[PDB]
């Protein structure tokens, strides 16, 4: 039988950052079309994209570095060590989403070290030379790393493109993965019936970001992991839930998780819906409905 | 009815750092006993220590800029902005637990900024101003941050302590929490192997760590995907060990037997060398079999 985790919101992380759940949200500018590879997973728990099991897996790169006229870079591996196969994901698993924006990540080797001279800050630009699919990113600060040194790097923050194509950091946007093409998650649409898709909001390091230090994405991590952990028939076209407050267990609002692992409510007319409801409830599966069930509004 | 994650270890993570298991061993030097703060649960779901629901919430600090004294540092909150309460547990939710090293850390405003020029290195050392159970760290590079600028600090790297007390960073030890007396100080109780030959079971990640003891490698009790399991399940505990088979889920073939306590840490019983499960593949799947007595005698585990 089918189920979301009882834990809280405001304990759980976002599923595209590392960072813990602050607040739901829908958005008329954004909510149009998202095609996030992370955070992207099938209720009976099909992995998509680039989405990893684990938050530990997010927004990190691992690679071998070369050194090649007018650029430095990785040969892009699995987190794990492992080849990455492009049967499997447009990119290495929990490689970040975050599109059109310069990436600040911190890399170390992957063997033995003494000290912190050999722990680089690098910056990934995606320009030319971004080919994620290919299996090779361009990134400055390795100019003093041998050839061949393999290195875990970390997401630290992101800021505006170098190249000055856009004046701030919109977290909306996936990257252009490379091509001479990717599979990707497929885009996520709202169905219709006033129906909005639920964006989970986190902060994290933004340089100027269009929503400061805001990231959205469809579904909390822990969500994934629970739906591939217990691998619950789909058995129906989509899972209503309320939303409980945790003290009472009383009903909040309606929400709909669709198949392919997106949740939608349906904004009350003023304007900002699940946004007003507190960030500690706990949503429950309550039973499968049809696609065209019709929920009650949500918010003031 | 009590079960374990049915995930592959191998795409799980570490619960003391944010990164993926590599491999499982037994210590003979280190295995008598742990009192690690973070991956600490019972199997019906009681989180202890400062351990979190979230691989999202480890390893880092939040908290205020002082000037005070002529030492700069943090008053602690919890990681969500809610109040730190001092003298209740060892340190805020996720505060790392990596005792008598220096933490490399990157710290970031908690208020929408313009540039990366806000965005500071900091070092935490683990010395005389080290008291996050009173709320308070002491940390190089906040001189140049505004009194009462609210951050997030997220470990980077650890290094030997700059006092020079430990010539490497040792991934057994945990903090002294303060200057407050380890017994009155509210930490997770300590782990000791329960007998019958039995050895605790460390699930070990590789960290960025600059002169470790076994390098990279920091040992946890459980992985962070099972505290969570339990939290959600709350599971009622109906016996004094939960027997695990280690499955490979290609080969469908039983590699192990392993005993889950409910204090929340795993044993084997190790081979003769007692390289134990150590020389098992990281792919396999752990599986509740049933509620066993104490006494219940494990086949040894390895080559
Ligand atoms: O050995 C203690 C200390 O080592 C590093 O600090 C050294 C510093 O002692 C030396 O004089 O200069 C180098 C070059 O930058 C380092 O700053 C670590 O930074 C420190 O955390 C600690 O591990």
């Amino acid at each position: 039988p089918f189920s979301v985790p009882n834990l809280p919101l405001n304990t759980l992380s976002n599923s595209r950052v590392p960072s813990l759940i602050r607040s739901m949200m829908v958005s008329r500018d954004h909510g149009q079309m998202v095609q996030f590879q992370n955070g992207r997973v099938t209720l009976d728990g099909q992995l998509q994209g680039t989405t990893p099991t684990s938050a530990s897996q997010l927004c990190k790169i691992r690679g071998s570095v070369f050194h090649a006229n007018g650029g430095n870079g990785y040969n892009l591996t699995e987190l794990d060590g492992s080849p990455y196969h492009a049967f499997e994901s447009p990119a290495p698993i929990g490689f970040p989403d975050l599109g059109e924006c310069d990436w600040h990540m911190e890399a170390s080797p992957t063997t033995q070290f003494d000290t912190g001279d050999v722990i680089k800050q690098i910056n990934v630009k995606q320009e030319a030379a971004f080919a994620p699919h290919l299996g090779t990113i361009q990134a400055d600060g390795l100019s003093d790393v041998s050839v061949n040194t393999n290195m875990i790097a970390k997401l630290g923050w992101v800021s505006p493109a170098s190249d000055g194509h856009r004046g701030n950091v919109d977290p909306w946007v996936i990257p252009r993965y490379g091509s001479t093409a990717a599979q990707l998650a497929p885009p996520i649409y709202p169905p219709g019936f006033g129906e909005a898709i639920v964006f989970f909001m986190s902060d994290f390091p933004i340089a100027h970001g269009a929503n400061g230090l805001s990231v959205p994405c469809t579904i909390p991590q822990e969500f994934v992991t629970h739906f591939v952990n217990e691998q619950a028939p789909t058995r129906g076209e989509a899972a209503l839930l309320h939303y409980l407050d945790p003290d009472t267990h009383r009903n909040l609002g309606e929400f709909k998780l669709y198949p392919e692992g997106f949740m939608t409510c349906v904004p009350n007319s003023s304007g900002t819906g699940p946004q007003t409801l507190p960030i500690n409830g706990v949503f429950v599966f309550v039973s499968w409905v049809s696609r065209f069930y019709q929920l009650k509004p949500v918010g003031t």
